[PDB]
C-alpha cells in the first residue's frame, strides 16, 4: 500500500507513522495533491481545538484536498472530528469539513470525570472489516471530551454516561474517536485492518 499521513504538522504523527511502520509499511508524510492523491491509504491526525485544527488546515491549503480524496482515509480522533459538520466549544460553533452528517457536541456524562479517558470496549456494527479479528471485549484508548452522537454514519458505538460514536464511515471516509497508535494489539489491528481494506 501506498500509504501517506496528511501533514497536519502535529504531534501525533510520529506515533501513528510509528505503528504503521511496525506493521511493515512504509510511510510518507505529505500536504501536497499530487502525492495525497496518489496515495492508497490517507491518515488524518489531529489534537488540541477544531477551531485551532481547522486554522491550521486552512492555512496548510488542506481543505479543499481531504474533500477531494477518494481513497479511503482514517482520521484519528481530532481528525475524526474533523469529519463532521460542526464541533462545539468550551464560545462559538466551529464549521469542520462536513463530510459526514454529523455534529460533534460536548459529552453529558453527569458524575463522570471528563474527558472520557482511559480503556474502553466498543460495541461495532455486524461485520465492519475495520474490527476484523478483534473480539468484542478488546479494549481501546479514548482521550475526549466532545463526541459525535450514533447516527447513520456510526459504525462502532460506546457507552460513557450516554451513548457515542466510537467509530463512523461515510463513503471512504472513516473517523475513530480513540487512539489507535496507542491501543496496544487492538489498536495495531485496527490499523492494520484499515491497511488491509
Amino acid at each position: 500500500q501506498n500509504v501517506v499521513i496528511i501533514d497536519t504538522g502535529c504531534a501525533n504523527i510520529s506515533s501513528v507513522k510509528f505503528a504503521i511502520e511496525r506493521l511493515g509499511y512504509a510511510v510518507t508524510i505529505s500536504r501536497d495533491p499530487q502525492v495525497v492523491l496518489a496515495a492508497d491509504k490517507l491518515f488524518l491526525p489531529g489534537v488540541g481545538t477544531a477551531s485551532e485544527a481547522m486554522k491550521n488546515l486552512t492555512e496548510r491549503d488542506l481543505i479543499e484536498l481531504v474533500k477531494r480524496v477518494e481513497k479511503p482515509l482514517l482520521g484519528i480522533c481530532l481528525g475524526m472530528q474533523l469529519l463532521g459538520k460542526l464541533s462545539e466549544e468550551k464560545d462559538e460553533i466551529v464549521q469542520c469539513l462536513g463530510l459526514v452528517d454529523g455534529e460533534v457536541r460536548l459529552l453529558q456524562t453527569g458524575d463522570l470525570p471528563l474527558p472520557h479517558m482511559g480503556w474502553n470496549t466498543v460495541q461495532v456494527k455486524e461485520g465492519h472489516p475495520l474490527f476484523n479479528g478483534i473480539e468484542p471485549d478488546a479494549y481501546f484508548y479514548f482521550v475526549h471530551s466532545f463526541a459525535m452522537p450514533v447516527g447513520d454514519y456510526t459504525i462502532a458505538q460506546c457507552e460513557y454516561g450516554q451513548p457515542f460514536s466510537a467509530a463512523i464511515q461515510a463513503g471512504n471516509y472513516y473517523g475513530v474517536q480513540f487512539h489507535p497508535e496507542r491501543s496496544s494489539k487492538a489498536g495495531a489491528r485496527l490499523i492494520q485492518n484499515f491497511l488491509e481494506l
